[PDB]
């Protein structure tokens, strides 16, 4: 079976492997054409299609034989299966064999799971070209470091599921259903129980949980798939509000609080920061810059040719007009000409509105057709008047002959099919960055676009892979849930059934937004909370491998175009800058490019304001004063409260006032915030003191002067120089991020224009769905699918977000890039039918294109162009101390830890007594460590096993395990105090840990049973933290995950001001919210409801941190708007009927404000935390850092436990001949060129032939990193002295003996223990 003479070798050649490509892409369509019926039907076409399966199996299976013919099958090496993509194909035309013989055995196998392999069949366009191959690995290269915050992330899950498991376990299932004896009723988001009973006439019965049995805490698994779901930040909030209602409002905010900042946030920041390091370390492998280098000379070679092709100044109508025309359709007059008339254009086509006058749609329909035609002109011009041949040459001139012949198409297609008329004119707007040419930031734009425009055929092999996993899980989904999605309810629009409605809920569960609601479809379909939960798996390896591998493909191709991009125009700089004007005759780099760089290398009286008490003293009052923000009552206008803060404001006011007066006759005339603050506060006083009344409706005067009052916080940024300094790095930021955010704005724009061309006056629908005109939709009509059957009247409505002029669209779009509710919007959009005329059910299913280029480039695209400028550009910051510690920088400054770390075990008992050896040893030398991590592995496990209705036996069986691992680890604890001695013991951060654990399990288990009445006004529950804390301890056996928390946690205590501005920007927005829409009369209604509301300082803290995590703050906007009722006051006698007016419009500037800014506020709260860690996450094996450094102090301990001293020789080489080689010599290394390694490391002598112990570790390091370092002689000796400066440049706290001992002073005379067996 290994004869010779294959001849099928050279069949596998040239045109039968593009055959097989077109043979895969017919069967890629045939899966999409496929649709799935509900219960055993077909349609006609599917069982069409059905007949064709035989022939692919049949090419399938002749690929393989070939192939296994032609090669091997396992045991030659080079053999069919030993091809990483040839065992996948042979599974899928394995499973292509067997699945077609069922009709033989009449399928009595009841298979119904071995054509779902089928849906590999994609994939196998990835095994045929392999130019997508190394690209798919690249990706996957790219996420390898992420299986840290994997285990991260699955830690926390657990952590918090034990948690869930001991605090919610059963109490979901009580809910308030009206009394209603038969027919009961319940709320529609339904009211769960607790202590906290029945509101009003309801009755506490029982329920199934909340998303029918799917959203609570019984198992475990039911617990890590709701605390997952919680982290998503996908319907975390609703988990809330039901164990608010069900246990109490006090407690449960610290869980969901935590949770979705550990477990959302956090989650972010170290994955963006291991994403970033992973590719500074990417960008400079030899086969990167190689690529990188190509490119940077082929700008060279353009920019220097533009140049020399302006050397062409050449000075019957072949050469007699012919020689104007392309002087003045050159001129700098006329580019200004079209980019003034382009500018008309696009602003005529913004204007377009629904029910725009008649006279408008005429002007404007001639409009289209002047400026069509005068561009036709001009561009002509340019062809006929320059010439054809060289007309292609400039690419917005392809792109303007394109968008001319583009506008053609669409009078055209508007003339033979009125109706969608999506307008490709306002491209045109496109041509308004040519203005850029003429500031200075032309550079930094020209350089992205051809860094983009080199790097296309790899992003668009790269989006295509994105597709090809999106259509194998789309077809997956399809298997799983196709037809079974038909609901008594009605089967929902986030379908399955077809591949169109499939694509496009594969792609809500990846941008991950409402994939909750599919999954609880997905989950009722294959049964319910019951066999069905199974297809829970589906939803989380989509949610998860799909919201992080696309922040993987979207950020590293933002981050390497954006690199490139400013390496490229460094070199512009650096040479037109620097070469020619002198050849003609740091500096301000960021952090990443340092380290890249790093990486490639390998009136008199007034005076005496000043008092120490005066800048000092008057903080305190503006600490008072926004501290006496938040205890406004926002609807008790004439409260107890509100009168006292008045006189507070009247103290207030005066203190700042008495400041402002003195300050302005020291200074004369930030300070313009205090001017306007004070002035507001003098204004209300004045004209609510005088009289009040008689101006029109000036009480809202006074209470619109009054928000004027929450800029208080905001004074404490110029009196504080360091949340002054964190102010000025968000605002440099904000300028970096500028020449981007406009061409961010220009093409949001372009899509806000043609998504007004394509759904203008479109978005209507009335209230019966049976009448779709407003002329039909007049009356009152009979509701019955609230199943109560009332008659209601009839409305004709818009939906809320809409599209109807350009600042709708743009809203509605900004709705869209947040990610909140676009779901329901593109329902809508595909629910369309023609002007003022009602939805019908996915129509028009096209207008989903619009959503998914809409996706493709601002909420992935653009958004991740910012994260990289952001990151890019990030400036250190504080450096300003001769030029930032100018020969000893990150890795060589920090590495000179050698000022500490002296320190060993200091633990042995050195008595050689009896317990001193016999406790203190049977601890050490693990047979008591390995059996007490195996306690912590099923102490793990028994928290694990909690559950709602045990049988009553495993209840106690496990209250007994408790009490066994309690007694187990009390011994641990009373078996290492007499083995380590009570002061050793309370000193290693983890001992301490597990004492108060051990006492914390001890101490439940005496308070759960009897001999203390559980009484006196104090609940035990909170011990049982004590009890899951225990899992911690498996961090313990870590130091992958535990070196990650410590760095990223020790750079968020560095940035104490950076996490006090967003804290200042929330107590903002609260104290405005608590001002503005304190008053809304709440209704459950709405989204003003119990839980979310603005009435308290706390309640719009939830509020805004709700509305931050993404979670239907759109509707919490639309919810404060104007016209809204209002609260009773239970204060005044007036404004009863009135005031009805207790909204207010400025909710869009409120919320689209906020959305903008704490998205911003914390993009540099994490940029700032990874920059400051960029050294950890760029470390390398090649290059030391302090991660290799302390393998010293343990084999030195082990190896020689010299202390300072006791080595003479023989331990050097004893220490490098083994360890790994950052340090040196390492293992098969013992040889001359570790003698050569040694001649460079030369170090004094001490009692016994011996060395220091830092003295030696300056010797490896220098010796590895090449600090200061000599051939030898006293020119070692001066850079030695040149070392020594450096050294107390930057720390002077060394004391001459230890400044010593780090610079040894080796002088020529003193033989050192390197030329000992040198010479
Ligand atoms: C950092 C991570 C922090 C994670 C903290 C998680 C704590 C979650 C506690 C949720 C409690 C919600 C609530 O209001 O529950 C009220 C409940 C009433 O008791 P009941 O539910 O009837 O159970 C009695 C069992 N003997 O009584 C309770 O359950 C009271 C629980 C009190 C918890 C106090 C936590 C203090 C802070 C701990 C930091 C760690
Ligand atoms: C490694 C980590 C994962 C380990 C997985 C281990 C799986 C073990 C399976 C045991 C099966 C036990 C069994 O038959 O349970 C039946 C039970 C019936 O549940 P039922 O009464 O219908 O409703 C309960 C509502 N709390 O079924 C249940 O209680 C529900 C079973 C599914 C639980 C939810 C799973 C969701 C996905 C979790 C992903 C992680
Ligand atoms: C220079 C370019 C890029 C921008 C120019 C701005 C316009 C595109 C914006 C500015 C304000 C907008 C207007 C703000 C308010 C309205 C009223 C509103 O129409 C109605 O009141 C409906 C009933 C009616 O037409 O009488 C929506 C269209 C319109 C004119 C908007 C159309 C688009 C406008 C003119
Ligand atoms: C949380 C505190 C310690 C932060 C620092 C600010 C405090 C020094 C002061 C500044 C203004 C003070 C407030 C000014 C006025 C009042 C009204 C005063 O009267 C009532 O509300 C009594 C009502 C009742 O009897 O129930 C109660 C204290 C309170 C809220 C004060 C609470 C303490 C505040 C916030
Ligand atoms: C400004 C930069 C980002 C250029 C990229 C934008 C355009 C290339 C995108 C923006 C939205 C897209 C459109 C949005 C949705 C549709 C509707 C869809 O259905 C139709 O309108 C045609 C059939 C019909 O409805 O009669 C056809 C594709 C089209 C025009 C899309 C084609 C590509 C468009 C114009
Ligand atoms: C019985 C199990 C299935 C219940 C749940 C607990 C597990 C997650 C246990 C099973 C065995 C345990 C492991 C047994 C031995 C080791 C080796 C050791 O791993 C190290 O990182 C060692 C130090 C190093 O080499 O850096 C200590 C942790 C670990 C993985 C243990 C971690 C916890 C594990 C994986
Ligand atoms: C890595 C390994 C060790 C996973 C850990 C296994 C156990 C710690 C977990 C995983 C599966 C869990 C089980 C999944 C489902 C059920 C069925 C369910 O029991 C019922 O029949 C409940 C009925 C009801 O609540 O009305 C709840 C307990 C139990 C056995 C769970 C108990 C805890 C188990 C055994
Ligand atoms: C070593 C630690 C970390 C885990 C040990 C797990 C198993 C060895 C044991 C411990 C408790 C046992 C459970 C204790 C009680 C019950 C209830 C029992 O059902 C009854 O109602 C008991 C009827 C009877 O026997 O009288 C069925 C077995 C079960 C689930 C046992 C199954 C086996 C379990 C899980
Ligand atoms: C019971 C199951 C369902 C989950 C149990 C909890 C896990 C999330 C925990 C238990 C043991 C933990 C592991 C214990 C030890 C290690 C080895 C450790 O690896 C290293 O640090 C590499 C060695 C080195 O470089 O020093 C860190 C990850 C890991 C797998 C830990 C990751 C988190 C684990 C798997
Ligand atoms: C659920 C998760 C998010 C919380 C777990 C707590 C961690 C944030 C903290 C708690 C205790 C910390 C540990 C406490 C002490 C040390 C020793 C210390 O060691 C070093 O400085 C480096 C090694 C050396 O040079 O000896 C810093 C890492 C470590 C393991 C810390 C790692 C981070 C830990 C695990
Ligand atoms: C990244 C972090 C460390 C920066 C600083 C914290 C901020 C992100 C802010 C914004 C959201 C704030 C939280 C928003 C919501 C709440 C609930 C709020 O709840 C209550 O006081 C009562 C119960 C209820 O909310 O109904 C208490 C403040 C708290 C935890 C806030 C604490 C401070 C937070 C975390
Ligand atoms: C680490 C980093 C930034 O991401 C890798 C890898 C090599 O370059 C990538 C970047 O994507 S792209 N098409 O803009 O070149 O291109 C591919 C080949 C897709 O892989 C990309 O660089
Ligand atoms: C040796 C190079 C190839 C590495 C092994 C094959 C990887 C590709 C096959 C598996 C792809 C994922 C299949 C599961 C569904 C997404
Ligand atoms: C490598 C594991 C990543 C985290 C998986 C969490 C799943 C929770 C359900
Ligand atoms: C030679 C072209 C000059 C262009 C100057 C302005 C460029 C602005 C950045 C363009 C980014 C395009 C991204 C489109 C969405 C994928
Ligand atoms: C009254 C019509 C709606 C007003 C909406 C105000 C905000 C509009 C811009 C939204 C963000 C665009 C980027
Ligand atoms: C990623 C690109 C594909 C996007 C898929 C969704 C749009 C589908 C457009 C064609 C819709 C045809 C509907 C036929 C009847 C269901
Ligand atoms: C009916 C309760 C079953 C509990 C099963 C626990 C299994 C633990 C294995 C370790
Ligand atoms: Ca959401």
């Amino acid at each position: 079976n290994i004869v010779r003479k294959y001849a099928k070798k050279l069949i596998d050649w040239p045109p039968f492997e593009y055959m097989i490509l077109a043979t895969i892409i017919a069967n890629c369509i045939v899966l999409a054409l496929e649709q799935h019926l509900p219960e055993d039907d077909k349609t006609p076409m599917s069982r069409r299609l059905e007949k064709t399966e035989p022939y692919f199996i049949g090419i399938f299976c002749f690929e393989a034989g070939i192939k296994i013919v032609a090669l091997g099958f396992i045991f030659h090496k080079g053999s069919y299966l030993r091809n990483g993509w040839n065992v996948m194909d042979f599974i899928v035309v394995l499973s292509g064999i067997l699945a077609t013989a069922g009709t033989h055995f009449n399928t009595h196998v009841d298979l119904r799971t071995l054509r779902a392999v089928r849906v590999l069949r994609p994939l196998k366009l990835v095994s045929g070209i392999p130019s997508l191959q190394i690209v798919l690995k690249s990706i996957m290269k790219a996420m390898v470091p992420l299986l840290q915050i994997g285990l991260l992330l699955f830690f926390a899950i657990l952590m918090f599921a034990i948690i869930g498991l001991e605090f919610y376990s059963g109490k979901l299932h009580r809910a308030c259903f009206m009394n209603n004896s038969g027919i009961l009723e319940g709320f529609d988001p339904p009211h769960p129980c607790g202590v906290q009973g029945c509101p009003a006439g309801y009755e506490c019965k029982d329920w199934i949980g909340p998303n029918d049995g799917i959203t609570q805490f019984d198992n475990i698994l039911f617990a890590v798939l709701t605390v997952f779901q919680c982290i998503t930040m996908e319907g975390w909030t609703t988990v809330l509000y039901n164990t608010n209602d069900a246990l109490g409002a006090t407690w449960n905010w610290l869980y969901f609080i935590p949770l979705i900042i550990i477990g959302s946030f956090f989650v972010l920041n170290l994955v963006l920061g291991v994403l970033s390091g992973e590719f500074a370390k990417e960008r400079e492998r030899v086969e990167n810059r190689r690529a990188f280098m190509k490119l940077r000379r082929q700008q060279q070679i353009e920019r220097e040719l533009n140049g020399y092709r302006a050397w062409i100044d050449k000075a019957h109508k072949e050469r007699l007009l012919r020689i104007s025309i392309r002087h003045m359709v050159k001129s700098q007059v006329f580019y200004w000409i079209v980019l003034s008339l382009v500018a008309l254009n696009t602003a005529c086509v913004a204007i377009v509105h629904h029910n725009q006058p008649q006279w408008l749609t005429h002007l404007l329909y001639y409009a289209e057709f002047l400026f069509l035609g005068l561009f036709l002109l001009e561009m002509s011009l340019k062809m006929y008047g320059m010439g054809p041949r060289l007309y292609f040459h400039s690419s917005f001139n392809c792109f303007d002959f394109g968008v001319t012949v583009g506008s053609i198409f669409e009078v055209v297609w508007a003339i033979f099919r009125p109706g969608t008329s999506f307008g490709i004119s306002v491209l045109r707007a496109l041509r308004l960055l040519r203005i850029f040419k003429i500031t200075k930031y032309w550079a930094s734009l020209r350089n992205l676009v051809v860094s983009l425009m080199s790097s296309m055929k790899s992003i668009i092999s790269l989006l295509f892979l994105l597709f090809l996993f999106i259509v194998v899980f789309a077809l997956l989904g399809m298997q799983l849930f196709g037809g079974r999605f038909n609901f008594n309810d009605g089967t929902p629009s986030a379908n399955f059934d077809t591949f169109p409605a499939a694509i496009m809920t594969v792609f809500q569960i990846l941008t991950g937004e409402d994939w909750n609601e599919v999954m609880y479809n997905g989950i009722r379909s294959q049964g319910g909370v019951s066999s069905g939960m199974w297809s829970a798996i589906y939803f989380i390896v989509l949610t998860l491998f799909g919201n992080y591998t696309l922040l993987n493909v979207f950020l590293a191709i933002a981050v390497d175009n954006l690199a490139n991009a400013q390496e490229l125009t460094k070199d512009e700089q650096e040479e037109e800058e620097a070469f020619n004007q002198k050849h003609a005759l740091r500096h301000h780099m960021s952090v990443w490019e340092q380290r890249t760089s790093q990486l490639r290398k390998h009136r008199a009286c007034h005076y005496i304001v000043n008092l120490r008490y005066f800048e000092m003293c008057i903080l305190l009052v503006i600490a008072a004063s926004s501290i006496a923000l938040a205890a406004e009552d926002p609807v008790l206008t004439n409260s107890e409260r509100n009168k006292v803060l008045r006189y507070f404001d009247y103290v207030f006011t005066g203190v700042f006032t008495f400041e402002m007066v003195i300050k302005m006759i020291d200074q004369g005339l930030w300070n313009i915030l205090d001017f306007v603050v004070v002035v507001g506060a003098l204004v209300a006083f004045a004209l609510a003191n005088a009289l009040g009344t008689n101006k029109g409706r000036d009480i809202k005067t006074i209470k619109s002067l009054r928000v004027l009052r929450v800029l208080r916080p905001l004074k404490t940024i110029k009196r504080l120089p360091k949340l002054k300094a964190v102010f000025d790095c968000v605002v440099t930021s904000l300028k970096n991020v500028f020449n981007i955010l406009i061409v961010y704005k220009l093409f949001m724009f372009i899509f806000a224009v043609i998504a007004v061309q394509l759904f203008k006056g479109k978005f209507f629908y009335c209230t019966d769905s049976s009448k779709d005109t407003e002329k039909e939709c007049i009356g009152n009509y009979v509701d019955h699918e609230k199943n109560k059957m009332e008659v209601k009247g009839r409305e004709w409505k818009r939906h809320e977000f809409h599209y109807d002029n350009i600042i709708w669209a743009l809203l509605t779009l900004f709705t869209v890039s947040t990610g909140e509710g676009w779901p329901q919007v593109l329902q809508h959009s595909v629910d369309v039918t023609e002007e003022d005329r009602g939805p019908s059910r996915s129509n028009r299913m096209e207008m989903s294109i619009f959503y998914v280029v809409y996706f493709v480039v601002f909420p992935f695209f653009f958004v991740n162009i910012f994260v990289a400028l952001i990151i890019i550009t990030f400036q250190e910051q504080g450096d300003k101390m001769m030029e930032e510690c100018s020969l000893e920088k990150n890795e060589r400054a920090c590495i000179d830890f050698a000022i500490s770390a002296k320190p060993l075990t200091r633990y042995m008992p050195q008595n050689r007594h009896t317990f001193q050896y016999r406790v203190w040893h049977f601890v050490v030398s693990p047979s008591f460590e390995y059996t007490i991590m195996a306690m912590i592995a099923l102490n793990t496990v028994v928290l694990m096993m909690k559950y709602y209705s045990a049988p009553c036996t495993y209840e106690l069986a496990l209250k007994y395990l408790n009490i066994a691992f309690t007694m187990v680890f009390s011994l641990e604890c009373v078996l290492k105090v007499i083995a380590f001695g009570f002061l050793n013991y309370f000193r290693d951060t983890w001992n301490i840990f597990d004492f108060i654990t051990v006492i914390g399990s001890i101490t439940e288990i005496i308070l759960t049973d009897s001999k203390l009445v559980n009484t006196s006004g104090f609940n035990m529950s909170f011990l049982k933290l004590f009890r899951a804390a225990r899992l911690i301890k498996l961090l313990r056996q870590g130091y992958t995950i535990r070196i990650l928390l410590w760095t990223f946690v020790q750079s968020f205590k560095a940035l104490p001001y950076v996490c006090l501005l967003i804290a200042m920007l929330f107590f903002i927005y609260a104290i405005i919210g608590m001002q503005v829409f304190g008053n809304i009369k709440l209704d459950e209604e709405s989204h003003i409801n119990r839980h979310n509301n603005f009435r308290s300082f706390f309640g719009s803290l939830m509020l805004l941190f709700r509305s931050a995590t993404g979670e239907a703050w759109q509707e919490i906007m639309l919810s404060c708007l104007g016209e809204k009722g209002c609260e009773p006051d239970t204060t005044a006698p007036s404004g009863q009927n009135e005031n009805e007016r207790c909204g207010t419009d400025l909710a869009y500037v409120y919320f689209v404000s906020f959305i903008f800014f704490c998205s911003f506020l914390m993009l540099n709260l994490f940029v700032a935390v990874i920059m400051d860690n960029f050294e950890y996450l760029t470390r390398d094996s090649s290059i030391l850092g302090p991660h290799h450094l302390d393998e010293f102090v343990r084999v030195w301990a082990e190896y020689d436990r010299a202390a300072c001293g006791r080595i003479h020789y023989t331990e050097m080489y004893e220490m490098l001949t083994l360890m790994s080689p950052p340090l040196g010599l390492g293992k098969r290394c013992p040889s001359k060129v570790a003698y050569k390694r040694l001649v460079l490391m030369n170090m004094p002598v001490a009692e016994d032939m011996t060395v220091h112990f830092t003295s030696t570790l300056m010797a490896l390091i220098r010796t590895a990193l090449d600090i200061k370092i000599a051939k030898g002689g006293a020119d070692r000796q001066q850079l030695d002295s040149e070392l020594q400066k450096e050294t107390l440049a930057i720390w002077p706290h060394l004391s001459q003996k230890m400044l010593d001992l780090l610079v040894p002073m080796p002088k020529a005379s003193d033989l050192t223990v390197g030329k000992i067996y040198a010479a």
